[PDB]
């Protein structure tokens, strides 16, 4: 029986397009009048952050603030603009102003509440991530919020999923995990016995669909999967 449904954040609850806008607005603020295209700075940021962060996948937790500050330091040195003071605060303000949920999120979360444990798992620092969920208006819709800072390891290390399950009080066999990353989300959660749902909104990850138990393009399909699993 499925008693718990856990959600990834970025690309699952939190819009990738909204995240791009957030990040572009950060770059615009950082640069000011510096004669660099903010979109080009953003493109370079995304490359470095992907690589720097891929080195931490499954590894012991390190504050993401520190990792991203080091990326920005490299970018400032590369392009010649002054390293921005209070970068973290700029980023938090931009995320609260421009971050966006996918349109079905509130409905889906509310539909599961009262029948299942509703959880979110964030590969992030706890205070900023929780304040962002609060700004988007959904912090209190969750029975549990679990983070890499709490578990001590980044996805797909099993500890973050183990902790989420403990908060819900069930073993993995009783839970579903929905995420958009085949290896870090589907593979990671399967390692604890969870039922993995790969969210492929644009149908662009077919070559990785066999890494998950179910594939969906819209979070409204999740409750139908859970209902069927429960008879
Ligand atoms: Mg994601
Ligand atoms: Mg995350």
């Amino acid at each position: 029986m499925i008693r718990a449904v856990f959600f990834d954040s970025l690309g699952t609850l939190i819009s990738v397009e909204g995240a791009y806008k957030v990040h572009l607005k950060i770059m615009e603020e950082v640069l000011g009048d510096y004669p660099l295209n903010p979109k080009t700075l953003l493109d370079e940021y995304e490359k470095l952050a992907r690589e720097a962060f891929s080195n931490y996948a499954g590894k012991p937790y390190r504050p993401l603030r520190d990792i991203l500050e080091e990326v920005m330091r490299k970018l400032a040195e590369k392009y010649g603009f002054k390293y921005p003071e209070n970068l973290w605060e700029i980023s938090l303000r931009m995320a609260q102003r421009y971050g966006e949920l996918y349109p079905e999120v509130v409905e889906v979360l509310k539909s599961l509440k009262g029948k299942y444990h509703v959880g979110v798992i964030l590969n992030r620092d706890t205070e900023p991530a929780t304040a962002f969920l609060d700004a988007l208006g959904i912090k209190d819709l969750f029975d549990s919020i679990t983070t890499s800072e709490e578990a001590g390891f980044f996805k797909p290390h099993p500890r973050i999923f183990e902790l989420a399950l403990k908060k819900a009080g069930v073993k993995g066999e009783k839970a579903v995990y929905v995420g958009d990353n085949p290896v870090k989300d589907a593979g990671g959660s399967k390692n604890l016995g969870m039922t993995s749902i790969l969210l492929d909104r644009k149908g662009e990850k077919r070559e990785f669909w066999d890494k998950a138990d179910f594939i969906v393009s819209d979070l409204r399909e999740v409750i139908k999967i859970v209902d069927e699993l429960n008879g």
